[PDB]
């Protein structure tokens, strides 16, 4: 099956799927979460496509959250300590990721636009990892 060929860990709480696999690869990859993923609660029984944290800047100060792109598609966002589903970012046509520098990216919808912000340096790859998943989404 090979089917860790699909997945790129970077350690317990980053890590991104390669979206090239076939349907029986798919309920492969969703019971290796089930069976092992921390954050499989949260997502309503969608495969995970991209986890990790990102800061939210919102209020008076940013919000440390696990960041879930997942199958849906859905984006949702956990408080990695408390362990409790804060959110998602609404998910339609019209979303747009948008990079503006190598830690802080946005991501708009109609009715905001959310300012995310990635300690690792990897803002991009959130951007890329998202617009993958838009356009196979809308064509």
């Amino acid at each position: 099956s090979n089917i860790e060929q699909y997945i790129h860990d970077l350690d317990s709480n980053s890590f991104e799927l390669d979206l090239q696999f076939s349907e029986d690869e798919k309920r492969l990859l969703l019971e290796k979460q089930a069976g092992g993923n921390p954050w499989h609660q949260f997502v309503e029984n969608n495969l995970i496509l991209k986890m990790g944290p990102v800061d939210e800047r919102k209020g008076l100060f940013a919000r440390r959250r696990q960041l879930l792109l997942t199958e849906g598609p859905h984006l949702y966002y956990v408080d990695p300590v408390n362990k409790v589903l804060k959110g998602e970012i609404p998910w339609s046509q019209e979303l747009r990721p948008e990079a503006k520098n190598f830690k802080t990216f946005f991501v708009h919808t109609p009715n905001r636009t959310y300012y995310l912000m990635d300690p690792s340096g990897n803002a991009h790859k959130w951007c890329r990892k998202i617009q993958e998943v838009w356009r196979q989404r809308y064509q």
